[PDB]
Formats: structure tokens, C-alpha cells, sequence
């Protein structure tokens, strides 16, 4: 009776994906009809301006074929919150939901505000999940002074700004962005004493910034003799270069009560030690000693990722995402769960492409239904045995531990818990000691950390290694997406961020491609999916891409000063088969909307930041890349490309007062190539 | 200047930009920025509420001097105003703060502030804004 599954994947109904099944396979004809027609009836004789066109329409025909192969079938997810709640959260029961701990990475308070990481930490700590299975970790990299008193009265401020939003049930549960929306606040209320209870949290609220505010001023300046606790002993962290490993608890289940005398979520402040010439890996090892100290801590089964600039916005993510996690049939194979990345105060022109609305609701859609997304780092909830490096079951030792996780027994005894949590008669006295030890910069010797399990080192952005070899050993992953969106971050504000983002993108991937763990070779003969594979090649090998295009943009001009056209004499044989490309193009283009609503504007622009990027940003990182395998600037090629298009442009009409009868036709043609060109690199330049 | 004696301790103290009181309650930048001071938000709340209640007497003032009386205007102190005619109107000069005008909620002085109005008689001219200036 009580077998209905909690959640359900539901298959594309055959009205829209179909039509658009049979339009990819009549535009894949009609590329190798019209690729066929190319290769013969050559430009005349003596002219290299035709083999490297062709050359170069082979490979967009190649790369083509290679990004809409992992396509074929995309599929959704729907989530029975409802029976979830039934089978294990009942009423007048404690509750048996999985622990889940939450870590938070941040790095610099000067660079990161510290009032974007206290409301983090505030939507955090007031999710819709029980209080007992709920922990939250934040890991400052800088072991900065500030970092730790803003978290100190972040707490503070959360014992009484938690039973509020849990007893009104308001969205999203962030306090500045909560304040901060036009939307009406008296709409499906019902409760009597909501608004004095409102205007009290929002003076309380506004005297917390104050506060908040007058922290940072202190904390401005770095004094002489360096900083000092307020209880007087001097701050530990003062060198961040050579300061030690420390941890402090603020809230949980001595921490203190709320308002209502009720607990609250346990809050940790952990910096790993640092050590002048030792190798810390960034992100990734701070990601490891998370791990570790929640393993030896709290020891939670499933372990949600985020950063500090993303807040929970739908309280109800975390049994979203235990939907998936906690199914009998389904989590057993599940190695995590991935949210869309959404962003707030986007511009809504978009001319940076910010929302990228295409990779998150056509690719990853489509990953989804073979194997699964990819790993992109903020907004995942990971499995800890997925992460620990074994295998999922198959469908129908005390030294090779140590030597693969560490010296440390107690993580190592923490690892073999079925269920997790931590064993009784251990003294928190001790369990500090025993987390301090594993937060020790040299523990990570000689074990399999950052190379075999948990997040893989490397000068990598590593969301896409983690994911990928997760995924090589066989484990499946679940693409969540709610109506109302789980996480929600800030896009960045100018366009120097987004080129240097998506530059780092491009060389990680480039550095992928001549790495070990390049999917064209890597995990042959396991449990990865082709088709699966054929996407990782298609995400690893995409930068490459920009050097045949770059070629491409230089052919218009050259074609226009040379005076020859880089197709032979126009034929109606040839007209028919260039006209119907096109037109299956565009309609091949109008379905991918159609299935999956992006829209002509964002789907357009799209188009041309692919262009964009090819051209400025994908040709600088592949130039970096086999510079570094062999031994703004970004935006000065497509510029002088685009100036030099436009030059040519301008020769053109000059060639057409000289001939006379010949300024039409082939100068049309010319013309036609050339706006093509300088339409698509129209954003920006 | 009534309100001023109120108005001036708060805007010192707390350091706001513009110090004038409509283009500083009418701004959409966020007020909580660069802001130390623990009890400020209360201040501020108090001083809005008391420039609005300002805001409203002016308005009952003008509503008042918008009817020109039939037997001319008349001071509270109920000697009659000399400026009746303003073509024929004699010079007066007022000072309202000052050393002995009193004093802010701080307890301090506040700049001294007075009124003039040049004398001005029929079939003279006065220069405008040139003459007032040398006034
Ligand atoms: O967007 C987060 C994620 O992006 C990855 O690059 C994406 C890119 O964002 C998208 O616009 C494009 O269509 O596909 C590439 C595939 O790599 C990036 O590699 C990740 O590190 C990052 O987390």
C-alpha cells in the first residue's frame, strides 16, 4: 500500500519532443546532403579560399552533431512532498528524516560583505527542516576577525529572527531580501498579530545592520600590535599565512534558546590551519576539511554546498531534495542532487547573458534523462558514501582505509555508520580535539583526498571533475527543479567579471582536455553511459571550437578584399539546398523554444554570446592552454575583428562604383556573408 | 529656526548628506549605510516623524496667508504688520537664533540667523537683486 514512489519522472509528452526528434534528423540530412554538395563542384581553379571553408564547415558540421547528440532525451522530475511528509515526518513522532549539513565557503570579509554571508547564514538556519537534523558549517578561508564576530552576532540576531519566520511562514526567509521586495506582505495572511510582530523584526532587523555596519568600520583598520579578542587574549588568526586550525560553536544544543524556548540549528565556525609553503587547494580543500570536521562532528548523511552569496530563497529545498535522497528504490543509486542556479537582479535586457537560462533548461534537462547534470558547484546536495569513493550497488581492511582516508581512527569509525550521526559515550571535549587534529594542514598525506574521493585537486573550476568521476563508477545524479527556485545568488554587475569568469571556465576545460580525467579516454570499460560520455566530450573539448571559428570570421573580409566569393557560380541545384538548410535552422531552432519555453530573445542572444565567446574568450583561454601544456586584452581581437569586417565592408561598395554591372549579385552575396558576421558579433564590441 | 533647534544636533551628530531635510527623507539610497551609532535608527525615526508634523504647519501657515484680510495683516503679538504695503513699507530687521536666541536639544548655540527687509518708497528704485545684495 504504502509503495507509491516519492517522486516520478515524467517523459516529455510525444506531442512536442517528437517533432523536434524528426527535425534533427531531416537537418542532420540535410547537412550531409549539403556538405556532400560542397565538397564537389569546386570554387575555380587556383583558389585556397575554398578548402579552408569547407574545412572549416566540416568541423562546425562535427561539432554540431556532437552538442545535439546528448539532446535526444530530455525529461522532468516531479516531487510528492505530501508523502514524503506521511511516511516519514508524522505528527506526534520524531521525526526520521535524514541529518543534513550545510556548509558555507567564504574567503575574504573585505572582498565578500559580511552582510551577504550573515544572510546566508540566516536563510540557512531557518529552513524548513527539523532543528535536530540540520547543522551548518562556514569555512573562512582568511581566518579573518571579522568573519567570526559577524557570525558571532549573526546568532544572535537568528535566536530571535528564526521563530518568527518559521511561526509566519514568509518567503524568502533571508531578511534583506524579504525587506527589500515590492511585492504585497499582507497577502495570504491570516495570523492577527503579524504585523506588530512585522514592524518589530524589521527595527530589529535594521538595528542588526547598524550593528553589523559598526563592526566592519572597527574591523577597517588593522591595528599595530594586531588584533584582540574581546575576552583580551589576542586573536589566533593574525598571521593568515601561519595561523593554526580553530573551531567554535555558537549555536545548537547548549548554544542557548529563541524566543519561543525552543533550539536551534547548530552553527560551526571552522578554519582549517594554515602553514607558510604547504599547498591548501582552495576551494576544494576547504570543501575537504568541511567534510572531515562534519564527519567527525555530526557525521550527516547527505551534505549541501553553497557559497556566500547564495541564499536558500525556497525553504522547502532541503525536502526537495530528500525526495530524491530518501527514496528506497532510487537513493540507493543517487550520488547527488543539483538545483538550477538562479540569480537575482538580472538585467532585464540581459546583455551579459547572465540567466544562461539555455544550459539550465535544455542541457542540463537533456543530461538529466541519460545519466544526469553535471556538478556546477553552489546549490548541490552530495551523498557522503558517493563522496567517500564507492560504488553504487550493483543492479540485479582496516589498512586500505587508513591508507585511503587518513590516520585518524575516529573519522575512520565515523566512515562505517550506516546511518550516521555520531556514537554515544564520546565526549565533546574530545570530539573538538579529535576535529581540530583532522583540520591539521598536513593530514592529507599519502591518502586518496583530492585525487580519488571528495573534491578533485587540480587548477580546474573541479564542479566538473567531482561530477565526472562520480559519475565514471556508475552513480546517478537527479536534476530538481522546483517552481519556485531552491537557491537564488547575485549575477555579477559588470562585464570585466563575466569575460574573466567565463575565461576561467574555458581554460579549466581546456586543462581538462590534457588532464588524466579527460572523458575521451578516462573510465573506458566502467559503468559510464556512452551517450553520457559523448556529453562530457561535448563540455570538455567545446573551447577547442574557437579556433576554426576565429578562421571563419576572417573570411568574410578577405572574400570581400579579394574579390571571390568562397562558394563556386550560384546554382539553382545549390540555391534549393542552401534555402532549405537554412529554413531547417530556424525551425529546428523554433522547436528547441517551443519544448522547452527559453524564448527568441534569450535563445538569439545566446546564439551570439557563443559567437562572442569563440572569438574573445575561448581563443585567449586555448592560446593560455597550449602555452601551459607546451612550456581588457580579452576584448581586443573580436573588436578589431569586428572593426576589420567593417572595413572590408566599406572596400566592398568601392569595388561596386569601379565595376558597374558587377555590383550586384556576388557583392550582394559578399554583403550578405559580411552582415551575417557583424550581426552576430553585434552584442558588445 | 524652531525646528532647526531640533533639526541641527541630529544632522551633526549623525553626519547626513544633504543636511536639508526634503532631499534627505526623499532618497532612494539605502540610510543604513556607513552607519555606527547604536541608537540611530530610533533618532531617525523620531526626526522624520517631527519634520513631518513641520512640514504640516508650514502648510497651515500658507493655507493662513493665502487670504489677504480686508483690514490688513496683523502680528501675534497684535500690533499691526508693518510691511502692509509693499511699496510703502519701512526697514526691519529680526534675529531669531543667535548667542541669546537659545538653544539646540544638545544644549549648545546655533548660527545666527536674521531677517531684513530693505525700506522701500514709492517712485524710488531699488535695483532688484543688485540693490538687495549691497542691503
Ligand atoms: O554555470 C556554472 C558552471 O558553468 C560551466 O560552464 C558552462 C557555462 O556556464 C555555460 O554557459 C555553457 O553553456 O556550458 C559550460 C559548460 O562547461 C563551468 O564549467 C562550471 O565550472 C560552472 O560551475
Amino acid at each position: 500500500e504504502a509503495r507509491q514512489p516519492l517522486s516520478r519522472k515524467v517523459s516529455i509528452p510525444s506531442s512536442r519532443i517528437n517533432p523536434y526528434r524528426m527535425v534533427i534528423m531531416l537537418r542532420l540530412v540535410i547537412l550531409c546532403i549539403f556538405l556532400h554538395y560542397r565538397i564537389t563542384n569546386p570554387v575555380p581553379n587556383a583558389y585556397p579560399l575554398w578548402l579552408v571553408s569547407v574545412i572549416c564547415e566540416i568541423w562546425f558540421a562535427i561539432s554540431w552533431i556532437l552538442d545535439q547528440f546528448p539532446k535526444w532525451l530530455p525529461v522532468n522530475r516531479e516531487t510528492y512532498l505530501d508523502r514524503l511528509a506521511l511516511r516519514y515526518d508524522r505528527e506526534g513522532e520524531p521525526s526520521q528524516l535524514a541529518a543534513v549539513d550545510i556548509f558555507v565557503s567564504t574567503v575574504d570579509p573585505l572582498k565578500e560583505p559580511p552582510l551577504v554571508t550573515a544572510n546566508t547564514v540566516l536563510s540557512i538556519l531557518a529552513v524548513d527542516y527539523p532543528v535536530d537534523k540540520v547543522s551548518c558549517y562556514v569555512s573562512d578561508d582568511g581566518a579573518a576577525m571579522l568573519t567570526f564576530e559577524a557570525l558571532a552576532e549573526t546568532s544572535e540576531f537568528a535566536r530571535k529572527w528564526v521563530p518568527f519566520s518559521k511561526k509566519y511562514s514568509i518567503e524568502p526567509r533571508a531578511p534583506e531580501w524579504y525587506f527589500s521586495q515590492k511585492i504585497d506582505y499582507l497577502k495570504d495572511k491570516v495570523h492577527p498579530s503579524f504585523v506588530k510582530d512585522r514592524r518589530a523584526m524589521k527595527r530589529e532587523y535594521e538595528e542588526f545592520k547598524v550593528r553589523i555596519n559598526g563592526l566592519v568600520s572597527k574591523a577597517q583598520k588593522v591595528p599595530e600590535e594586531g588584533w584582540v579578542m574581546q575576552d583580551g587574549t589576542p586573536w589566533p588568526g593574525n598571521n593568515t599565512r601561519d595561523h593554526p586550525g580553530m573551531i567554535q560553536v555558537f549555536l545548537g544544543q547548549s548554544g542557548g534558546l529563541d524566543t519561543e524556548g525552543n533550539e536551534l540549528p547548530r552553527l560551526v565556525y571552522v578554519s582549517r590551519e594554515k602553514r607558510p609553503g604547504f599547498q591548501h587547494h582552495k576551494k576544494a580543500g576547504a570543501m575537504n576539511a568541511l567534510v572531515r570536521v562534519s564527519a567527525v562532528l555530526t557525521n550527516g548523511p547527505f551534505l549541501l554546498n553553497l557559497d556566500c552569496d547564495h541564499y536558500i530563497n525556497n525553504s522547502k529545498a532541503l525536502r526537495e531534495a530528500m525526495c530524491f535522497m530518501m527514496d528506497p528504490n532510487l537513493g540507493k543509486h543517487v550520488c547527488y542532487v543539483q538545483f538550477p542556479q538562479r540569480f537575482d537582479g538580472i538585467d532585464r535586457n540581459d546583455r551579459y547573458a547572465n540567466r544562461n537560462t539555455v544550459f539550465f533548461d535544455i542541457n542540463l534537462r537533456g543530461l538529466d534523462g541519460i545519466q544526469g547534470p553535471v556538478y556546477v558547484g553552489t546549490g548541490c546536495v552530495f551523498n557522503r558514501t558517493a563522496l567517500y569513493g564507492y560504488e553504487p550497488p550493483l543492479k540485479p581492511s582496516q589498512m586500505s582505509l587508513e591508507k585511503r582516508f587518513g590516520q585518524s581512527a575516529v573519522f575512520v569509525a565515523s566512515t562505517l555508520m550506516e546511518n550516521g550521526g555520531v556514537p554515544q559515550s564520546a565526549t565533546p571535549e574530545t570530539l573538538l580535539k579529535e576535529a581540530i587534529h583532522v583540520i591539521s594542514c598536513g593530514y592529507e598525506d599519502k591518502t586518496d583526498w583530492g585525487s580519488e574521493i571528495g573534491w578533485i585537486y587540480g587548477s580546474v573550476t573541479e564542479d566538473i571533475l567531482t561530477g565526472f568521476k562520480m559519475h565514471a563508477r556508475g552513480w546517478r545524479s537527479i536534476y530538481c527543479m522546483p517552481k519556485r527556485p531552491a537557491f537564488k545568488g547575485s549575477a555579477p554587475i559588470n562585464l570585466s567579471d563575466r569575460l574573466n569568469q567565463v575565461l576561467r571556465w574555458a581554460l579549466g576545460s581546456v586543462e581538462i582536455l590534457f588532464s588524466r580525467h579527460c572523458p575521451i579516454w578516462y573510465g573506458y570499460g566502467g559503468r559510464l553511459k556512452w551517450l553520457e560520455r559523448f556529453a562530457y566530450v561535448n563540455t570538455t573539448i567545446y573551447p577547442v571550437t574557437a579556433i576554426p571559428l576565429l578562421i571563419y570570421c576572417i573570411l568574410p573580409a578577405v572574400c570581400l578584399l579579394t574579390n571571390k566569393f568562397i562558394i563556386p557560380q550560384i546554382s539553382n541545384l545549390a540555391s534549393i539546398w542552401f534555402i532549405s538548410l537554412f529554413l531547417s535552422i530556424f525551425a529546428t531552432g523554433i522547436l528547441e523554444m517551443r519544448w522547452s519555453g527559453v524564448g527568441i530573445d534569450e535563445w538569439w542572444r545566446n546564439e551570439q554570446f557563443w559567437v562572442i565567446g569563440g572569438v574573445s574568450a575561448h581563443l585567449f583561454a586555448v592560446f593560455q592552454g597550449l602555452l601551459k601544456v607546451l612550456a581588457t586584452t580579452l576584448l581586443i581581437p573580436p573588436t578589431t575583428l569586428l572593426i576589420i569586417n567593417l572595413v572590408g565592408v566599406v572596400a566592398g561598395i568601392s569595388y561596386a562604383i569601379n565595376s558597374g554591372y558587377q555590383s550586384w549579385g556576388p557583392l550582394f552575396g559578399k554583403l550578405f556573408f559580411a552582415f551575417w558576421v557583424i550581426i552576430h558579433l553585434y552584442p558588445f564590441l
